[PDB]
């Protein structure tokens, strides 16, 4: 459960993932959900906090003075909502369902949210075919 | 940075505490912090959905649904400010500063908390010493 860490502090192993599970747990539930993510018709609700740690997209938005408080958020419509589905799971589990069908979807809907280690791991899957 | 979960998906290894650490980023910035605990003089900004994550007590406290919308929380009056400000940094971290002057005032502040792996780890270090 806990391990003496490099500095003076005693460190949780687990903490972290269990953290994020209670944090996913809230998501299925919606409760504290405080913004809906718009991707054509598809809406998605989520904790601004958790998409500001995932994003740099989502980071820029929420810490702009003006869209900070917005309550709805639109994407690009040609950002496919599958692929933006697939991302929101693996920002609330750090498991990312990446799939021949949906690479390029995934990797495009990554770029434009910014976010590099999912950007990354598709080129490097996307490489291995060629 | 990545592996072969024991289910289809690939997993991050570092995720986790990468969210976490941003989350503690946010909170060192007072950025989307949505309360304020106030234990005797002093006050700590925080996100209620890390307390929630972390906590039985805020856990309870905000699914219930008058309190859920409260921006300020006023905890028992005889909670430690100092224990309960090595719990929290302890939430946003996974590190536990349990010292030999703190470990009574940590495990009191965590049994009101329901931190319940706090406590047992208290409870563990005080045994190693009787
Ligand atoms: C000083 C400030 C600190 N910082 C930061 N702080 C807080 C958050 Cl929520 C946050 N989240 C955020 C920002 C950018 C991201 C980002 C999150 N992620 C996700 C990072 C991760 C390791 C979680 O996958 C990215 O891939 N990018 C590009 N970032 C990096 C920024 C640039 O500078
Ligand atoms: C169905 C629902 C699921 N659940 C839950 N879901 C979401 C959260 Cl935020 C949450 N957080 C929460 C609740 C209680 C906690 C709690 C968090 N922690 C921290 C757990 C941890 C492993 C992070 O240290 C505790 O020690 N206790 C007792 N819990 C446990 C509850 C009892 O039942």
């Amino acid at each position: 459960l806990y391990f003496q860490g490099a500095d003076s502090c005693i460190q949780f192993t687990r903490h972290a993932s269990d953290v994020l599970l209670n944090l996913n747990r809230l998501r299925s539930r919606d409760i504290l959900t405080d913004v809906v993510i718009v991707v054509s018709r598809e809406q998605f609700r989520a904790h601004k906090t958790v998409l500001m740690a995932c994003s740099g997209l989502f980071y820029s938005i929420f810490t702009d003075q003006l869209k900070c408080n917005l309550s709805v958020i639109n994407l690009d419509p040609e950002i496919n909502p599958e692929g933006f589905c697939i991302l929101l799971d693996f920002m609330y589990t750090s498991r990312l369902n990446l799939r021949e069908g949906n690479i390029m979807a995934v990797m495009a809907t990554a770029m434009y949210l910014q976010m590099e280690h999912v950007v990354d791991t598709c080129r490097k899957f996307i490489k291995a075919s060629e």
